[PDB]
RNA sequence: GCGCGCGCGC
RNA sequence: GCGCGCGCGC
């Protein structure tokens, strides 16, 4: 474990030399490879370089509370008995930072902190540090903190104020080559990624890859491209009766057509649920007890559609059966009771087309064959196979359970047993089965393998793609290491100097409740804290929400969070943001999204606050 | 509250 | 830019 003595292993050593040499350096090494071992090495050379009377100081960034915790203890323990100081900063901490920093040797951040530390000016320059370790440094772009922590050493290092800066190491899986869609592009964003972190070099594993692969999961990948039914006869039962209660909805909410921006809804698809949602989601009430009603039963469809495309009708049909048995024992309405009628006539038809073999799903003989090579091969083999949807889990299951062919396979669904089926995991860790089948998913010991099997042509150009993008990214990698150094160093300055070129470049309106539209407030009784926070003065708008007070509250920088405020209008209680203790003040703070903004009466939805332009007043304390 | 990143769809 | 969501930070 992290906490225990390790011999390095040689392709540690390996990677960590171009480090050791005082690089600025981009480690990328798969998952599992050691990378905080790499990372305890590098930090044990850097402060232990130092000639007497000199002391470096090491930041390491974590992204994530639980990353800052484990490493804010590995770090620990590893470095007792060398007398080093070690601590960590995170918004649970909150304290003089300046002086955490100043006092200890190994500190340990997530990296927001440390921009709000930059920018306020109370950590005045990167040049404290001599090293910084960016882990998961991929996510070095984009207005990412770990981006603008880079701008702020870029600045310094390009406007020669001087000062020496920190070596900069990052450590990844994957350096990606973001939209690239060629060589070329994705030579330039890997090239990218070096400039924003003033790294000269990709230390890869080169010399030990044997002993590297002798502990990475690779498993053998396969594309298998089926064929689908001639006919789906079910589909077009079920389709009808889509169709059917669509009418009835529209009846009793015309223009249904309109709610959503979601075009040409088809039945059995991501979007008809994605439609539903976008429907379901709207109205703006007695006609949404109506509607709710006939969307959920338009999705109980939608959802059997999808289990019959991929496993059999019989899967389908008794997920319609068990429904409509639950529907009519909860009890009936005119309308609960109609939708039930429409189906029961059906009900002979789909039951006797459900059972016809010729209506049998041959992607289900295909995944047979598959469990059964392997469970012949390695008879001791554990699998686990993804599916798209909650209900096939199910269906799967259920198919798996009652076949003849696979009664080898004794199956768990999640989140012994000897293959277990899901629709996503942790943990989880997909290295320890031998065999994952990828069933129509859009997704990603030794003598291990990967099916992928689909009908879909779409779904094998995914993983195609993929894989081309990944070829691309270690292609361009052995490219690009064997410029000599000054080269790549001149590439990189360029590249830098022009993305900082780029860095360098009132009337009064009604808000109301998204909900229920009733006027909330009006916008010269809004007032800014520090420039992202937005309250209502006066009593008048106190009267205009209720709140519940949120027994576990989070402390905050200009504030803390201790309430919810919730709409005043009872037949509404609609979600308006918070209630804040800021500076011995009681006031509220709320969501733009939450709001409607009105000038000739027209209303507009904003999402984000830097949207608004409108006359933004600052808050003063005494009026 | 705000900020950041990802995925899907127009 | 818009829609839906998912993860996470202060
Ligand atoms: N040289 C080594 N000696 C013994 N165990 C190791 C060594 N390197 C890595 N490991 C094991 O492999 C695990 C991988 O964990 P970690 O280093 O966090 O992987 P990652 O490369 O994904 O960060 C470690 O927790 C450790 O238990
Ligand atoms: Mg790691
Ligand atoms: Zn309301």
């Amino acid at each position: 474990n992290l906490y225990s003595p390790f011999k390095p292993r040689n392709y540690q050593l390996e990677l960590a030399l171009p480090a050791m040499k005082g690089k600025n350096t981009i480690i990328c090494a798969p998952t599992g490879c050691g990378k905080t071992f790499v990372s305890l090495l590098i930090c044990e050379h850097h402060l232990k370089k130092f000639p007497q009377g000199q002391k470096g100081k090491v930041v390491f960034f974590a992204n994530q509370i639980p990353v800052y915790e484990q490493n804010k203890s590995v770090f620990s323990k590893y470095f007792e008995r060398h007398g080093y100081r070690v601590t960590g900063i995170s918004g649970a901490t909150a304290v003089p930072v300046e002086q955490i920093v100043e006092n200890n040797d190994i500190i340990i951040l997530t990296p927001q902190i440390l921009v709000n530390n930059l920018k306020k000016g109370t950590i005045p320059s990167l040049s404290i540090f001599t090293l910084m370790i960016f882990d998961e440094c991929h996510n070095t772009s984009k207005q990412h903190p770990y981006n603008m922590i880079m701008f702020n050493y870029l600045d310094q290092k390009l406007g020669g104020s001087s000062g020496p800066l920190p070596q900069v190491i990052g450590l990844t899986a994957s350096v990606g080559v973001g939209d690239a869609k060629n060589t070329d592009e994705a030579l330039d964003y890997i090239c990218k990624l070096c400039a924003s972190l003033d790294a000269s070099v990709i230390a890869t594993v080169k010399h030990n890859l044997e002993e590297l692969e002798q502990v990475v999961y690779k498993p053998q990948k396969f594309f298998r491209k089926v064929e689908s039914r001639i006919s789906d006869k079910f589909k077009y039962i079920i389709a009808q009766l889509m169709r059917d209660t669509e009418s009835l909805a529209k009846r009793i909410c015309k223009d249904l057509e309109n709610l959503s921006q979601s075009q040409n809804r088809e039945f059995g698809t991501q979007k008809y649920e994605q439609w539903i949602v976008t429907v379901q989601k709207a109205c703006m009430s007695r006609i949404c007890k109506a509607l709710f009603l006939y969307t959920s039963h338009l999705r109980k469809y939608n959802d059997a559609l999808i289990i019959s495309e991929h496993a059999r009708m019989k899967d389908a049909l008794d997920y319609l059966k068990d429904f409509f048995s639950n529907v009519r024992a909860a009890g009936f309405d005119e309308i609960e009771q109609d939708l039930t009628q429409r189906f029961e006539e059906k009900l002979q038809e789909l039951e006797s087309v459900s059972r016809d073999p010729s209506n049998e799903n041959p992607k289900l003989e295909d995944l047979c064959f598959i469990l059964q090579e392997e469970y012949h091969l390695n008879p001791e083999t554990i699998t686990i196979l993804f599916v798209k949807t909650r209900a096939l889990v199910d269906a799967l299951k259920n198919w798996i359970e009652g076949n003849p062919k696979l009664s080898f396979l004794k199956p768990g669904i999640l989140t012994n047993i000897l293959i277990l089926t899901s629709v996503a995991d942790e943990g989880i860790d997909i290295a320890q089965c031998n065999l994952v089948i990828l069933y129509e998913y859009v997704g990603n010991a030794r003598g291990s393998k990967c099916f992928l099997l689909t009908s879909n042509a779409g779904v094998i150009e995914k993983e195609q793609i993929n894989m081309y993008k990944e070829k691309m990214m270690n292609d361009s990698i052995l490219r690009l290491q064997t410029w000599d150094e000054a080269v790549f160093r001149e590439k990189i300055l360029h590249i830098q100097t022009h993305e900082k070129f780029i860095r360098d470049s009132k009337e009064n309106k009604k808000l109301l409740c998204r909900k229920c539209k009733a006027l909330a407030c009006y916008t010269a009784d809004v007032r800014v804290i520090e420039d992202c926070h937005y309250t209502v003065l006066g009593d008048a708008f106190k009267e205009c929400f209720v709140s519940r007070p949120h027994p576990k509250p989070k402390q905050f920088s200009s504030f803390e969070k201790r309430a919810k405020i919730f709409c005043a209008r009872q037949n509404c209680s609609h979600d308006w943001g918070i209630h804040v203790k800021y500076k011995t003040f009681e006031i509220p703070v709320i969501k733009i999204e939450s709001f409607v903004v009105e000038d000739t009466g027209v209303q507009t939805l904003y999402s984000k606050w830097k949207d608004f332009h409108f006359e933004k007043i600052p808050f003063d304390p005494a009026e």
